[PDB]
DNA sequence: AAGATAACGATATTTA
DNA sequence: TAAATATCGTTATCTT
């Protein structure tokens, strides 16, 4: 139903390595019910960065303020300045993080 | 049961 | 103007 699996994943690896990071129209020959953009996107987000160990520290928490004000929500440049993070990597968690950084009013 | 993460589709923007 | 690209946005699934 959501698409996409472990399986699959591992066969992106194979195929970016034989077609290369623009032909994603032949991968789109075997899978076609899916955005091409979005292989890429887990190409992108898993076997070419190294989003682990924990999120962004505290000091890059207090820069991304900044570092976002300045060059709206343009994570993909941003990204670059931090050179460790991906796009629907550092979106999710700025969203996660927020959650938490906004408080929770009670009483 | 609730929370967090991931992935796919679409919209908006940019370039051709 | 049309097409192509990237990020965004939401839901579903999985883990704790």
């Amino acid at each position: 139903k959501v698409k996409f699996t472990e399986e699959e994943d591992l066969k992106l690896q194979q195929l970016v390595m034989r077609y290369g990071a623009k032909d994603w129209i032949r991968i789109s020959q075997l899978m076609i019910t899916r955005n091409p953009r979005q292989c890429r996107e887990r190409w992108n987000n898993y076997i070419n960065p190294a989003l682990r160990t924990d999120p962004w520290s505290p000091e890059e928490d207090m820069l991304l303020d900044q570092k976002y004000a300045e060059y709206g929500p343009k994570w993909n440049k941003i990204s670059k300045f931090l050179k460790n993070r991906s796009d629907n990597n550092i979106r999710n968690r700025w969203m996660m993080i927020a959650r938490h950084r906004a408080k929770h009013q009670k009483s």
